[PDB]
């Protein structure tokens, strides 16, 4: 039974609530971004109209085979009306496609939601500078102090040095990045670009690759393993027995394997730093970890807060248990004191 915090009231609107059947008064359902936590649900046989950005939309109509006639993909920064209520769509700095949404209530109330992002400065120079904000629905993912990680430009620079080094010393080395959804593509394609590679994966995700608006994507990507010094895997796969599996089925092309596993927060982002990374080598074999965040940082997240000045925070995520939430409320409160507001 759906909660409360993926309604929007004095609508007939949910935001990523698919995995309920019907909704009981829900004129239209809302998709923040294609991951499978908040798509669940969706198929062809969805006959209710979904809201999105186009690129969630290629992704439904090709991935999950919605039917045309209930996509309604709306441009980003552009006020849409929809169900005779004022909508816009901004970008989340999250993955590809995804979306916050700004409503604008019938009684003069404004509501962001954030589905998933990583704020940053450059979205107070949105169209949210613009008015008054009275409920956020916050991505509260890594909302607590010990949360701190790099820049993604930083973790990116990291990754292209180690490739770029690597198989400059050794060319007959391959790297490698694990992948599971959409997003951290950044990754694998900055690296694919020094070494003036394509990169190579599977049929799958190279369908996924062809939804997500790429300028020039065709010359980027390839399918063929064999003309490709970089290569992805699901993240299932990247570890010693699946790389060397993986490193055997090449045919006599790679005595190396670089590989990078793109994991969020972890406990070693408390002590270590980016440039003094070390991988878990077995053989011929190495295995990087890095920190790249999709979601943001605490700090991130209280400047982006103590900005936007909302007259009520709901949180999205770490919501089940009451610790959580009692912890969440604490950190709140101390924002709105450092701040006045
Ligand atoms: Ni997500």
């Amino acid at each position: 039974t759906c909660p409360f915090y993926k309604k929007i009231p004095g609508t007939g609107f949910t935001v990523d609530a698919f995995q309920y059947g019907v909704v009981e008064g829900c004129t239209a359902y809302f998709l923040t971004h294609f991951h499978s936590d908040h798509y669940a649900g969706l198929s062809k046989h969805f006959t209710f109209p979904v809201y999105c950005s186009e690129i969630t939309g290629n992704l439904l109509k090709n991935k999950l085979h919605v039917q045309e006639q209930y996509i309604h993909p709306l441009p980003l920064d552009t006020e849409c009306i929809v169900n005779g209520v004022k909508v816009v769509l901004l970008d989340a700095n999250h993955c590809p496609g995804a979306v916050m949404i700004l409503f604008y209530l019938p009684n003069g109330t404004v509501i962001l939601h954030t589905g998933d992002f990583r704020a940053d400065p450059s979205m107070e120079r949105s169209l949210l500078a613009d008015q008054k904000v009275h409920m956020l629905y916050l991505d509260t993912t890594y909302c607590s102090p010990e949360y701190t990680f790099p820049s993604q430009q930083e973790v990116i620079r990291f990754a292209i040095n180690t490739a770029f080094e690597a198989v400059t010393l050794n060319p007959h080395a391959l790297v490698v990045c694990g992948t599971y959804s959409i997003g951290k593509e950044k990754v694998f394609l900055a690296i694919a670009d020094v070494l003036g590679s394509k990169v190579g994966m599977s049929q799958e995700k190279y369908k996924t690759l062809q939804c997500l608006n790429i300028p020039e994507i065709n010359s980027l990507i390839t399918t063929d393993m064999c003309s490709s010094l970089v290569h992805l895997l699901p993240m299932m796969q990247i570890n010693f027995k699946g790389l060397q599996s993986h490193l055997k089925k090449c045919g006599g092309k790679y005595n190396q394997i670089l590989a990078f596993r793109p994991t969020g927060w972890t406990h070693s982002n408390k002590f270590t730093r980016i440039a003094d990374v070390i991988p878990q080598t077995k053989g011929n074999i190495s295995i990087y970890g890095i920190p790249y965040s999709e979601h943001s940082s605490y700090l991130e997240m209280k400047r982006f807060v103590q900005w936007l000045k909302p007259q009520k925070i709901i949180p999205t995520v770490n919501v089940g248990t009451w610790k959580s939430r009692s912890t969440m409320e604490k950190y709140f409160r101390e924002w709105k004191l450092e701040a006045g507001y």
